[PDB]
């Protein structure tokens, strides 16, 4: 149900299509997470296959992403990154490959393993 996590937003770095093909995928967006993230606040949300970035004083919607375009996501895969969340996904009004970069207060395999699970009871639900 609501799965919610304590996050702020580092920034985004532009991708290409070639730069998401896969295992030329995961590296690159790692790099991004290399550019991004050194070793205020929001909410990240998963609810309603919508992965939503939420101002947490005022539970306003700040932005709000279809799980379902979400092109890939990841953990900072080496160490000390282990806090570190990264999705891309085309930008709806300038149709550009972003790469979106949370540092979590919670670890980022949190973020990724719910992802998983709502993409999975999406799959097995559409059959």
């Amino acid at each position: 149900g609501i799965k919610c996590f304590a996050v702020r937003s580092l920034g985004w770095v532009e991708m290409t299509e070639e730069e998401l093909a896969p295992g030329r995928s995961s590296v690159a967006v790692n790099n991004c997470i290399r550019q991004l993230s050194y070793h205020k606040d929001l909410l990240l949300q998963l609810e309603d296959e919508t992965l939503k970035l939420v101002e947490p004083q005022s539970q306003a919607l700040l932005h709000a992403q279809p799980i379902i375009s979400i092109r890939v996501w990841g953990v900072g895969r080496d160490s000390g990154r282990e806090r570190d969340f990264a999705y891309v996904a085309r930008d709806k009004l300038t149709q550009m490959l972003k790469c979106h970069v949370f540092r979590c207060e919670a670890p980022a395999k949190n973020i990724a393993t719910s992802l998983h699970e709502i993409c999975s009871k999406i799959m097995a639900e559409l059959e």
